[PDB]
């Protein structure tokens, strides 16, 4: 953290992107380069109590150097703000990119694929997300796929062994499995129920099932992730070879026609 420069000589602060973790986050512009960088803006004072998650997740994305990991530039303190700095993906997230209507089944796979590499990354640092899902997946203009907003170390998505306080990178997988079911369906299971049920009904219920019109091989992938035995679930390494993957992912250059349905929505 530089505590000598001034973050709002470097940067020009433009719109709110919106709300993310512990303080806004805007569009900006590095005033050297003119690249275009997300800022978060957080105020030490008013989130005092979060502090330490803080640091721990600029420690963890510090020490990621990844295509598939959001990169981070740093972080300056101004009076009593905190100014963290990461590149601008202009693609948006993944569940912005489901509004106009559902996706076809190579584009979740080329989704999954990507953030597939990106868990077989960070899992071969010996780290773990701990927050997959659509929202925390962010898209480039170019359609590069990226994983943002590292968890702390909302149920809809947390393993049945993290609710439970019982967990490793399966847990990961875990969340992938909601999150395909999120990429085809728009929204993860029991949706519409109370957060408070939901933290019961995750250990006590069977496993979610993709239902719905959708291929073999992709509820399939949603099964093997959605095993609730850890041990059972295969490695994000296993599941790059998945016949799923295979057959139906493409490059992901092809992402940008869904960032374009977009705009024109
Ligand atoms: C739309 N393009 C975009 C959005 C971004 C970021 C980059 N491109 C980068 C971020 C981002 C994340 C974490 C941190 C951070 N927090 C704590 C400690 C250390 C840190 F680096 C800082 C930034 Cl700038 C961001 O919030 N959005 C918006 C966000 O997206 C995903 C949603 N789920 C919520 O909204």
């Amino acid at each position: 953290t530089n505590l000598k420069a001034d973050p709002e000589e470097l940067f020009t602060k433009l719109e709110k992107i919106g709300k993310g973790s512990f303080g806004e986050v805007f569009k900006g512009i590095d005033n050297r380069t003119q690249k275009v960088v997300a800022i978060k803006i957080i105020d030490l004072e008013e989130a005092e109590d979060e502090i330490e998650d803080i640091q721990q997740e600029i420690t963890v994305l510090s020490q990621c150097d990844s295509p598939y990991v959001t990169k981070y530039y740093g972080s300056y303190l101004k009076d009593t703000k905190l100014w963290i700095i990461m590149e601008y993906l202009g693609g948006g997230s993944a569940l912005d990119l489901l509004e106009p209507g559902p996706l076809d089944e190579t584009q979740i796979a080329t989704i999954l694929r990507e953030i597939l590499k990106g868990l077989d990354y960070l899992h071969s640092e010996k780290k773990i997300h701990r927050d997959i899902k659509a929202a925390n997946v962010l898209l480039s203009e170019h359609g590069e796929v990226k994983l943002a907003d590292f968890g702390v170390a909302t149920p809809f998505w947390m393993a049945p062994e993290v609710i439970k306080q019982s967990y490793d990178s399966k847990a990961d997988i875990w969340s992938l499995g909601i999150t395909a079911i999120e990429l085809a369906r728009g929204e993860p299971p029991h949706s519409e129920l109370h957060p408070m049920k939901v933290l019961f009904l995750i250990p006590k219920n069977n496993p979610p099932t993709l239902e719905g019109n959708y291929s073999k091989p992709l509820k399939e992938f949603v099964e093997a992730c959605l095993n609730k035995e850890p041990s059972f679930r295969p490695t994000a390494k296993e599941l790059l070879k998945h016949k799923f993957i295979l057959r139906n992912a493409k490059k992901t250059s092809y992402l940008t026609e869904l960032i374009d349905a977009h705009h024109h929505h």
